[PDB]
């Protein structure tokens, strides 16, 4: 896992629980890194893993919560560091569907050290998309979050379903339906 994954996480945590939570999660993990991380290191995701489940365990948020609302907020961090790669898409569906063959190539090429999930596209429409997400790390709910603000940037919403086929959430179905434009409303 890339350092910029644990700065901006550590930095959400003393924003919405305090610093002494920040020491509080650090201190119950070992951590060869032992807390500290730079934005360009690379280090085991057994590291974030200790981080949220310590989270979790004080906060008694669960970790699904916490990568949802870490997932949306490190999409505003893709908007101030990659603008010109996310104007390449006027569509939020179509950003999504390419997350495998052009997004997550472009991040290979920042960090050669990148560990990063796979989509799979199973069914496509204008409006719909169905993927398979896979990953050892189980951060479906990150890239939830991640795909609940690419709509909000297209002013757009969406329903998404997510099946865990795999219980331990290595692999997860996502249903993607971009919601009915309520005009009247
Ligand atoms: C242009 C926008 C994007 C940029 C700049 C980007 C860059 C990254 C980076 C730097 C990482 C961490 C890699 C590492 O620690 O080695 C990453 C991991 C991840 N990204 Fe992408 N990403 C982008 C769009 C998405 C979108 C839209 C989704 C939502 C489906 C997404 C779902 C993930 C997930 C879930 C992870 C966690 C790693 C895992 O699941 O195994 N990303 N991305």
């Amino acid at each position: 896992m890339k350092g910029i994954i644990f700065t901006e996480f550590l930095d959400l945590v003393e924003d919405k629980f305090g610093l002494e939570m920040v020491d509080k999660i650090i201190t119950q993990s070992e951590l060869e890194s032992e807390g500290v991380y730079t934005s360009i290191g690379t280090y085991r995701f057994s590291e974030m893993l200790q981080l949220l489940q310590n989270l979790s365990a004080n906060t008694d948020v669960s970790i699904d919560d916490l990568l949802l609302t870490y997932g949306e907020h490190f999409f505003s961090v893709i908007e101030d560091s990659y603008p010109g790669l996310l104007a390449t898409y006027k569509d939020p569906i179509e950003m999504l569907a390419s997350i495998e063959n052009h997004i997550h190539v472009e991040v290979r090429k920042i960090y050669p050290d990148a560990e990063l999930p796979t989509f799979v596209v199973e069914e496509k429409t204008a409006n719909s998309l169905t993927m398979i997400y896979k990953s050892s790390r189980a951060m479906h709910h990150f890239g939830l979050g991640l795909m609940n603000k690419t709509f909000e940037h297209f002013n757009s919403s969406a329903e998404i379903i997510l099946e865990k086929i795999k219980e331990d959430g290595t692999e997860v179905k996502f249903i993607i339906n971009k919601n009915e434009n309520l005009y009247f409303q």
